[PDB]
Formats: structure tokens, sequence, C-alpha cells
């Protein structure tokens, strides 16, 4: 296996960097699901030592910073999983199973609550709680109001894997390729499935359906109601998909880009020009299609044939966690810490 070469690509437009600003030093060569957050013109962004920091979404001026690192007089917070923000409240969790809520207003700690194990993935709120998967098979619901756990429920037991919430329901994925579905109120299970014999295990739940990775990368989707399996796509090894309109994009463990019928595909087409570029997530951003790369490249990309219609150069110390377009912008974090925000 080697890295494709940069592609040579005729811009349709000149896309550019309309501020940068550090954010200490990011997470370095450690994997990291770690991502900036967007909320009322203001950018919520971390490092994994534990630096966290608010960001003026216009100009990446810093509103405030903290740092969360507490035998020796300071240790790493090893911030693992979010950013997420919701209600005034910025929720991050560690490699140390720490969920922490900070003030928006002014970053001091609302709460900070230990879990039931490694939170590696986006803390995601709901009716008034915070969903927490941890790396270790469990799901817990802690009150947004003062991170007490409200309730537990066992799994139960390398990529994200954060819960999706529908219709007062959270639906968990990951390991060991068991989907679930259980209701807010008090965790309680509604079904399981299985759907096995790196990857995000993140369901997406689009319209009734489930849309869910298995660790093994193949996509599935399953009935919102019943758990019920409408189709498998053995493809594998997929490791990213969205879901828009009635298309699937995803980037498969190679980095290549398909995009799939939402009814399974039906290959659309296949773009195979970043092969083994280690590919960010994609989004969608004005139209197209935009992921990140090792060397620190977007490449934006025509949804209706997978043509490349811009590219840009961002950052040397190169990308990974994912992209993140949001109310008009496009946010990006490099390795090294430094938070991006991109200009068609």
């Amino acid at each position: 296996v080697k890295m494709s070469p940069l592609p040579t690509v005729e811009n349709q437009f000149t896309p550019t960097t309309a501020w940068s600003t550090s954010v200490g030093s990011g997470i370095g060569n450690f994997y990291s699901n770690l991502h900036p957050a967007l909320a009322d013109n203001v950018v919520y962004a971390a490092d994994r030592a534990g630096l966290v920091k608010a960001l003026n979404a216009d100009d990446g001026k810093e509103i405030w910073s903290v740092s969360l690192a507490e035998w020796f007089s300071k240790e790493p917070a090893l911030l693992s999983g979010g950013v997420t923000v919701s209600g005034g409240h910025v929720y991050i969790g560690s490699e140390k199973a720490q969920v922490y809520a900070l003030n928006t207003s002014d970053g001091t700690v609302a709460w900070q609550t230990k879990v039931a194990g490694e939170a590696l993935s986006r803390p995601v709120v709901s009716d008034g709680l915070v969903l927490i998967h941890t790396s270790n098979g469990q799901l817990q619901a802690l009150n947004e109001a003062d991170g007490a756990v409200k309730w537990t429920v066992n799994l139960d037991m390398r990529g994200e894997s954060a819960p999706t919430t529908a219709f007062g329901a959270a639906v968990v994925g990951g390991d060991n390729g068991r989907v679930s579905a259980v209701l807010m109120e008090q965790g309680q299970m509604i079904w399981q499935q299985r759907i096995s014999q790196d990857v995000d295990t993140t369901p997406v739940v689009v319209n009734g359906v489930v849309f869910a990775l298995a660790y093994n990368g193949n996509l599935t989707a399953l009935d919102l109601r019943s758990g019920q399996i409408m189709w498998k796509r053995e493809l594998g090894s997929v490791n990213d998909f969205i879901v828009d309109g009635n298309r699937i994009y995803l980037v498969d463990q190679n980095d290549r880009v398909m995009a799939l019928t939402i009814d399974g595909g039906v290959t659309l087409w296949t773009q195979s020009d970043l092969l083994h570029r280690l590919l960010t997530s994609p989004v969608l951003y004005n139209g197209n299609l935009v992921v990140g790369d090792s060397e620190g490249y977007l490449h934006w990309i025509n949804v209706e044939d997978g043509r490349f219609v811009a590219q840009q150069k961002v950052d040397s110390s190169g990308f990974q966690t994912e992209p993140v377009a949001a109310d008009g912008k496009l946010l990006i974090q490099a390795k090294d810490g430094t938070v991006y925000s991109i200009t068609r």
C-alpha cells in the first residue's frame, strides 16, 4: 500500500482560510475523536492535554480558555469525546472516565462526573439528558443540570460510537456487532439487532430508518421501530458515512469515496484518486462533499459525479478528526490543535 499522489485539479472556485487559531498541542499522533463545536457564533475546541477554548466564530479570537489538567503536580486530562454544546453548557468526555460540563459564558466548570468507562465518543444531548456511551459497553444518561447519573444500561462489552436520538429513544451501535434501542425515560430496552457475523459505529437515524456500520465495515439499514433489517451491504470496509436526500456518501477503509442510493445502492459513483491518503469523515458544505487528508489538504467533491471541483492546502500537521459544517460555516481542527474556519 502507498499513498496516492495529490490529484491535479482545475479549481472551479478558490477556497481559502478565513481564520486560524491555536488550541494547545491538539491530539498529536494519538487517535482521537475530538473536534470543534459551533453555537451562537462561538466555536468551542479542545486539546487532548486538557485545554478548552471559546473563540469568536467570525475572527477566531479567544473569548475564554481553561485548562482541565489536574504523584505529580499536574497531569493531562486526556480529553477525547466531544466537543458538544447544548443549553449553555460545553460537554467533553475523557479517557480517564470523566465528563465535564463547562459554562459557555466563561468556561468555568458547572459539573464533573465520573462515568462507568472511558468517554471516547461525543456526548449527545436530548430531553434534558447528556448521553454517554463508554468504551466498555455502557450507555449512561446524565442530568444536564447537575451531571448526576439518571440511568445506566449495559449493552455491553478504535472508532467513534456516539448514540443517536429519535422520538424519545436512543440508538447505539458499537462492538460487539449489536445495535440497541432504548427509551430515554429510564433506559428501558426496546430492541437489539445483530448487524455483524477505524470504523464510526455511530448510528444515523433518518426518517424512521437506522443506518449503521458494523465494526467490520458493513453498512446496514434497520427499521427504527422494530430493529428489523431492511438491507445490508457487505461492501465491506466502510469507515464513515453521511446521509442526505436519497443518497449515502461514504469513505471506505482504503479512502475510496462513493455515493450510494439510500436503498443501499446501487453505487452511483466511486472516486478513488485519494486512495490511502487517510481521509477524515466527509461533510456537505455549499452543496459539495468535503474531506480532509493526513497531509493537510481539503478536497471538494461534486456529489453528482464524484469529480473534484476544488483543492486547498490548509495545515502541514494534517487532518484526522471530522470537519464540521454548521450555521453556514466550515470548521476543521488539525492534528496539532489548530482550528480553521474555511471560506468557499
